[PDB]
């Protein structure tokens, strides 16, 4: 038995730095404005979390995990298993490439681009549906500037969330993690 | 409306009361909702967490514990406008007002006015095996009394602060707007 | 009577979202790498909290605060004469006008570009002595993409630090704590 | 060196224990300092916050309280490489040679040493007309007693919670990387 949504982390196989942590995972989930029924495309999925847990909150929606590395593909054929994410198809590619054999989409997260941004943003442009939500997450200053410069260029409404947590584990002192920024881009 | 992530102006609310968006979904997140539970919400204000769960829990049984008569024609309107029909809207000032609601897996203490040692003495009393309790605080009192009183009864605690900046306006003056801080405070049995 | 830096954002003669706040004006000083004797441009001046404050620092130094803002002008005539900052030369500009006849800057402050950002940055460069720094305070996102661009294209090293400070007021523990909003501080310099 | 804004890495120091720049000048700028005064540095650790207020004070006197072997030995080398002569290193445990120090017209505390309440107790009887105190806390078991014990003594307090991420100087992937949360704690009468 697992959560809807606040899996641990540490549930996932993952690699350091890869994972969309539980807490921005969560404003993630609620910026891409889901309700069931709806196509997701999940672009750089990694270990999927933001996926499994997208499909615990659209069981009847189907989601499109795409991944190009092997490493990373591993990771995700194992959740998949263990969480019993079945309306997730892994599809193996490097996006824009892979996206044409897939259902329209009325959700995209891009959770990482593999150099090719404004390529996927265009990509994702042209195959949006109406009423349709993008959402990326950024920790550099190059993705967060690229980002709300190309979809603003496309007539996007842009918001840009930059969440902070700070969490103790006794001795109970803060720990950091890096901020995320999050971006959620609609036709309004 | 989406399952999760309804816009903070939706709701019918005062000032300074809703749990905002990003910090609701990081709760809701951190109190491991699953269908079919029962879930307490001490001060709700605008239920705005009571009605998400809901969302989450479809199957569940949600009761939203208000005191202040203002804020019950804010819930009463919200979760007719939102179709939370498994959220019952409970008066009363807690501890009153437990008693007669079942035991909860999920309890999530959004005020206390002023009742915070004798709301946790008395959820921990009724929290069944595998219990979650979530405390959102933004005074450093409530934050320090929380962490105190749950550790007395022998949870363990996790404290989470989180901070979210956001642009609006349109375009060109894109400037960030901080959010007060949150501490987002979890309490769960080690044992179970 | 008033401390080197820390000096109360109420003391200075401002208007509302107008000052450099306390905290973030430490950060910016510090990031500013003072030292005694240098000449300093302090663009988009306000109410000069920033120049003041780097006079105290640097008495031996030379401060050149721009502002053309009649308003703001009255504020840094003010503070000025109000905590003695004798070093700090109000100049009535809107740069890049009214740099010409400044002395080479080993700092520049860059506090208010009035959309004039890309014009300034590249008056400055121009200008600015060897191993010397350039700090901005930025609090848009377009602010922020450009300086950063800007100072890029000319060769800079560039530093961001953004810094979010939330306070208690007076109760202290019966208080909310009230965040500034964010503040990105741009540091430039040549390696 | 400048007057304040010293990079981290040219203070001999260990993993989390200096005072990290930034932090350290909203410190500095929270400490109120002017010349001619007397300020004590309690758990100095590193003195990157007694060097820098050294700096703003010239004719000043600092007292830096430190007692742990390995931060005494960065202490020694970090007066020598800045030239802090109106630093006096103390060789002590706070409450105790605190009665060896003149009375203070600023307190700093870096560090406690498990000797919090009793370190503030003892700093309420010495502080001067006007005098301010200044503590960074880490824990929430820190920030929780602090406050608890100015406030117990009357001072006025404020709380400053000051978050810092930042990028590297290079252009390539300029991620922000953030630092801990540091709560300073500013009390005065
Ligand atoms: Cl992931
Ligand atoms: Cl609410
Ligand atoms: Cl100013
Ligand atoms: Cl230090």
């Amino acid at each position: 038995q697992y959560p809807v949504i606040g899996i641990d982390d540490d549930e996932f196989a993952t690699a350091k730095k890869l994972i969309t942590k539980q807490e921005v995972r969560a404003v993630t989930l609620s910026k891409l404005r889901l309700q069931d029924d709806l196509v997701m495309w999940d672009i750089g999925a990694g270990s999927a979390s933001v996926s499994i847990e997208a499909s615990n909150l659209m069981p009847n929606g189907r989601i499109f995990a795409l991944e190009r590395n092997p490493q990373y593909l591993g990771f995700i054929r194992d959740n998949l298993k263990k969480f019993v994410a079945r309306n997730v198809t892994l599809v193996e590619a490097f996006a824009p490439e892979g996206l044409d054999d897939l259902p329209d989409p009325d959700r995209v997260f891009i959770g990482g681009s593999g150099g090719m941004l404004e390529e996927i943003i265009d990509a994702v442009d042209r195959r949006l549906k109406s009423e349709g939500v993008i959402v990326l997450n950024a920790v550099t200053l190059d993705t967060l500037t690229k980002a709300v410069e190309f979809l603003e260029d496309h007539g996007y409404m842009v918001e840009v969330a930059c969440v902070n947590v700070a969490k103790t584990k006794e001795y109970k002192m803060f720990e950091s993690h890096n901020p995320v920024y999050i971006i959620t881009a609609w036709k309004s």
